[PDB]
């Protein structure tokens, strides 16, 4: 599993459970190619994305659908997503965990990458 | 300026200068049609994106684009890209100030949103 | 004012007002010695905690007391109580502003140093 | 194991290994008892702190000794340590994660409460 996405919550102080996450690859014509998705499970955590096989090294954007979140949960964020773009695998394969902390008016994106 | 924008780099403590910082707004069709940009000043903030008049309701996008201030300073590598995408005005207009924090492997942003 | 503190608060996007600060500095014979204090204003700001004659040298403990701030708005509960400690003026007297986002199971804090 | 540490470098995107923690409960006249401590490991977690047992109701304080790790690795880091100040188990037995994210002039600590 080379690229996971872990999501937590800073009003409930837990995992942030049912929150969908959208992927996309940028094609060689520069436009943004749909890549896997999936909604985290009751850890905050969503695996199976992806394989190493088509994992393959190039430009990534991670979507996070937290004002969908947010809302189901009585509250009226800010964003309507939190979102970060990097490039993976240029170095060779990697696992990514993208781990993100959200707060109704912020939110903080990490790469932790191992291998 | 009813959007303000603020850039810090977290592993000097210091404003990040000469931040190429790109908005776009939200059209029908989901495309999303440029809207201002500039380049953060010595403070690491930029002014004057935009005006009353032409900032109101809608979806916008924040892209903080970093390539020429971290090869200018010859700093090491904010490998995750920003993008900050919200909703504007639509309680009315207030002023909003969209704050991000700069790490190699991380970014944070947070929104401030007054009046 | 050579020391700025600046509060956030990440579930509303709003500064924080009429937040308590404490500031100490570290004495030989490792006790905390109090240095300065005041609340923040309507900004989120507070200034004015010292002079460039007094900030010396030394080890010092920022201290964000929230609980009169939610109990007058009434809102929750900002579990996680926030000290920052850092040294100060060891490579000669600087600009500090500590930044604190308040939610109420995480913070975070920022530093930034100029001159 | 209801308290754990984890701690992630955002200069890094890696887990932060070998980060010295120590534990602290206010004691019934107001000061702090050490209460557990260790470093982290491979993984940047800290487990077997204390037992459900030892672990009751009070008001914990956890500092993780940052400026050790940046130096050692080559970088001058604006903060001392890392602290937050908590009560726990005050609504009955609880586990807790206190996940910190760290880089050179800021970092966050969030409390992830489960059971």
């Amino acid at each position: 599993c080379p690229l996971m996405v872990k999501v937590l919550d800073a009003v409930r102080g837990s995992p942030a459970i049912n929150v969908a996450v959208h992927v996309f690859r940028k094609a060689a014509d520069d436009t943004w190619e749909p890549f896997a998705s999936g909604k985290t499970s009751e850890s905050g955590e969503l695996h199976g994305l992806t394989t190493e096989e088509e994992f393959v090294e190039g430009i990534y954007k991670v979507e996070i659908d937290t004002k969908s979140y947010w809302k189901a949960l009585g509250i009226s964020p800010f964003h309507e997503h939190a979102e970060v773009v990097f490039t993976a695998n240029d170095s060779g394969p990697r696992r990514y965990t993208i781990a993100a902390l959200l707060s109704p008016y912020s939110y903080s994106t990490t790469a932790v990458v191992t291998n």
